[PDB]
C-alpha cells in the first residue's frame, strides 16, 4: 500500500491521493485535463484527452511502471460527439508507447469536476 | 501475468481496447454493450439488451478459462432507472441459471452510452 | 477465496448482489447509497447522506476484518456537483477521524441514482 505522488500530474485538490501502489497492482485516481504546472484546462477536446492521458501516465511511471502495464481504463465523457476525437488520441497515445490497448469502459456522464470534457482512471500491473 | 482475451463469441473490439485481460489471479472485461457478436445488431427491448450484455460478459469470462460463477464484481451503467426492475430480473435469472453466487455490484444512471445502448456492463472475475 | 461479506450494520441486499466480497488480498464492496440500516430511510441533507454511504462502506469493510485505513480506491457517483465541496468536507473528516490516508478516487456526476439519493460510493480495500 504505497502512496504515489508526482509533480507531473496535478497535485491533489481534495481528500484523495494520485495513486496507490499495492505491489502487484497500481490504481490511479480519475485524471482530468488540468495542466500540472499552470493548473489550466485546455479548451479543445483533443488536447483534454492527451492531457488526461499524460496525467495517468505520470502516476503510473512514478510507480515505476509503463503505459504497457495499464490493463484497465474507464473514460468518463460529457459529450458523445467528442468520442471519435477522444478515441483517436487514446489510440495514438497507446501506439506511441508501443503498448497494446487496455480493457476499457466508456460512459457519457452529466458533468465532471471543473466542467472538463473527460476523466480517465487506470489500473496497471507490475507483471 | 497479462494475457489478452480475444473471442468471436463477444462483439469485436471496435476501437482502441481489448475485450478482456487475464492477469492470472484476476480477469477484467471491457464494458460490454448489447451488440450482437455475429450480426452487430442492437436489440430494441431492454430485456433483450440486458440479456445480451450479460452474454457478452460471459463469452469473455469463459474465453479466459473461467465461468459466470467466478464473477466477483460488476458495474452496470444504465440510461434509465425505470428499466431497472427488468434489468434486475434478467440479471438475477442469469446468475441463477448458472448456479452462481451474486457478485458485488454498482448501478448508476448515466447520460448516454456508446451506440445509444441502454446499459453497459463491466466485470471482474477471479480464478479461485 | 470468494467469501461473501454479510453485515447488519449496512443495509441488507435488495436483489441479485451481495454487500461485499473478500478475495483474500482485497475486498470489493457494492455501491453504497445513504439508506439507514435501522430505518430503511434516506436523510434529506447531503452531509448526512455522504456520512451514511461512508458508514455503510465501513460496515462492510469492517465485516471483512479490515478498517477504514485499508480502503485504497473509492468511486463517488453524485447527482449534483454543487454538492461536491460539501461531500468532500464530510469525506475528508471521515478519513481524518479514522487516522486514514486518503484512498485513490474518481468522482463523476451521473444523471440518477437508486432511490434518488444524492451519492453512491463503492470501495476496494486491501488486507496487506
Amino acid at each position: 500500500k504505497k502512496i504515489i505522488e508526482t509533480q507531473r500530474a496535478p497535485g491533489a485538490i481534495g481528500p484523495y491521493v494520485q495513486g496507490v501502489d499495492l505491489g502487484s497492482m497500481v490504481f490511479t485516481s480519475g485524471q482530468i485535463p488540468v495542466c500540472p504546472q499552470t493548473g489550466e484546462i485546455p479548451a479543445d477536446v483533443q488536447d483534454q484527452a492527451r492531457l488526461s492521458l499524460e496525467n495517468v501516465k505520470a502516476i503510473v511511471v512514478a510507480a515505476g511502471l509503463s503505459v504497457g502495464d495499464i490493463i484497465k481504463m474507464t473514460v468518463f465523457i460529457t459529450d458523445l460527439n467528442d468520442f471519435a476525437t477522444i478515441n483517436e488520441v487514446y489510440k495514438q497515445f497507446f501506439d506511441e508507447h508501443q503498448a497494446t490497448y487496455p480493457t476499457r469502459s466508456c460512459v457519457q456522464v452529466a458533468r465532471l469536476p471543473k466542467d472538463v470534457k473527460l476523466e480517465i482512471e487506470a489500473i496497471a500491473v507490475r507483471s
